[PDB]
C-alpha cells in the first residue's frame, strides 16, 4: 500500500535542512537553535517520517542525490536519539548508504556493497507480517536488497543526510 | 543596518521549494498545490521575503549556487504577481543574475554582464534615502553594480529561482 510520508521536524538533527513541504532534506552548514525534544536526533544527522507502522505492508519512494552522505530505510521507534549512535542493525536502522561513490546496504560489523546502477529513485517497501524491508530502482522495479528483520515495535521511514551537496526527497 | 530575512512562503511561486527555516530557495519540478492569494507568483519562479522597506538603509547576504538560473535583488510591492511578467527595471525588480554561466544586472533592453570572479555569497546593500541597490561580493566586499532607483514605494527583497540544480539562500 502506497503511503503519503512527511518528515518530523521534531525528529530531525539540528543541522538538517528540511523543505517546507517537509518532503526533502539536505544537511546545512550550522546547527539551528531548536527544542531539543527527547525525540530528536542529536548527533546523527538523522529524521524521521511522522506516521509510523505496526502492521501490515507499505510503501513509498525516495529521490537520491548523486553525491555521497545519504542514507535511508526504516528504524524502530526505540531507537538510540541522544549521542553518537553506530549505525546499524543492532542499534534499530536499516538502511542503504550511498559513501564513497558506492551504493551499501548498512549491515555489521561490515557493510554490504551492492553493484546496482546509478540510483535516482528508490522504492522502500517495508513487509511487517513476513518481516522485510526492501529496497528497489523504480526505473524497472529492480531489487536492490532485502533486510529480514522480525519487527517487534513500530517503525519509521528513516532519513540521513551527513554530507553537504546530497539530498534525499520523499516522492513525488 | 544588517536586517534578518525570511522567504514569505505566500508569495512563493508554487513550482519553487522552500526550506522550513524560510532562507533557502531552489526550483522544484512540479507545482505544488498552494492557495493562490493574490500576493503569490503565479508564473516567475519569484519569492519575496516577509520584509518590507520604506525608508533608511539595510543589507542582507545571500548563499549563491554555482549553477544558471539564479537571480536576486529586490522588488517593488507593486510588481505584478500573476502573469508573465517580463524581468526589467521597469517591470519592478533590481537584480543579479546567473545565466549562460555568466553573471549579469538585469539591465533593460539588454543585460549587462558583470566581470566579477566566481560568487558564492553576496551583500545586498539597500539606500531608500539615496534610492539604491547595491551588490557586493563577500570575500573582500568588492562592488559588482548599483542601481539607481527613486523608489517611491515600499521594496521588498526579491528571490528567483528558474533552473533546477541552482538555490539562493538568505545568509547566515
Amino acid at each position: 500500500e502506497k503511503v503519503e510520508l512527511t518528515l518530523d521536524p521534531d525528529t530531525a538533527n539540528p543541522r538538517l535542512i528540511l523543505s517546507l513541504d517537509l518532503k526533502g532534506v539536505r544537511l546545512g552548514e550550522r546547527a539551528q537553535d531548536l527544542p531539543n525534544h527527547p525525540c530528536r536526533f542529536d548527533t546523527n544527522t538523522r529524521v524521521l517520517a511522522s506516521c509510523g507502522f505496526s502492521s501490515g505492508r507499505h510503501h513509498w519512494e525516495v529521490e537520491v542525490g548523486s553525491k555521497d552522505g545519504w542514507a535511508f530505510g526504516v528504524a524502530r521507534e526505540s531507537v538510540r536519539r541522544k549521542g553518537l549512535t553506530p549505525f546499524t542493525p543492532e542499534e534499530g536502522v536499516w538502511a542503504l548508504q550511498l559513501n564513497g561513490g558506492q551504493y551499501w546496504a548498512v549491515t555489521s560489523p561490515e557493510r554490504s556493497p551492492l553493484s546496482c546502477g546509478h540510483l535516482s529513485r528508490v522504492r522502500v517497501a517495508l513487509d511487517l507480517e513476513v518481516g522485510a524491508v526492501s529496497f528497489y530502482a523504480v526505473e524497472d522495479m529492480r531489487h536492490l536488497y532485502t533486510f529480514r528483520v522480525n519487527f517487534q515495535e513500530r517503525v519509521f521511514p528513516l532519513f540521513s543526510v551527513c554530507s553537504t551537496g546530497t539530498y534525499l526527497r520523499i516522492w513525488p
